[PDB]
């Protein structure tokens, strides 16, 4: 239908914005703490902590499927990435400490991403 391509036009726009978002947000990691998902070679116990593992690489391969729907199973998935780190890692970490920072940072780009969603539908 017509409309089925209407709503598929939509997916690729919001597909599209939150590409942008995920740059702006992973320009806020340049030490690329976040950027592949934790080695379970070499944390061989790290399931046993964090049931549900994220980094920026996995979402970049959902986001690629345009398997977000709207913005805020995006911000799920970096709020999985940055509260992971901060429960598995020990506040005198450099891990913990680049969380926090990438949190800080990240608020900023996500609130006007809200506004730019809601704005263009």
């Amino acid at each position: 239908s017509m409309e089925q391509v209407a709503m598929e036009l939509r997916l690729t726009e919001l597909t599209r914005l939150l590409r942008s978002v995920l740059d702006q947000l992973q320009d806020k990691d340049p030490a690329r703490i976040f950027a592949q998902p934790v080695s379970l070679k070499e944390v061989p116990d790290y399931l046993d902590h964090i049931k549900h593992p994220m980094d920026f690489a996995t979402m970049r391969k959902r986001l690629e499927a345009q398997g977000y729907k709207n913005l805020h199973e995006f911000e799920e998935d970096f709020d999985l990435i940055i509260d992971n780190c901060m429960k598995y890692n020990a506040r005198d970490t450099v891990f913990y400490r680049a969380a926090v920072r990438l949190r800080d940072q990240g608020g900023v780009v996500l609130r006007q991403a809200r506004r730019e969603v809601d704005s263009i539908g």
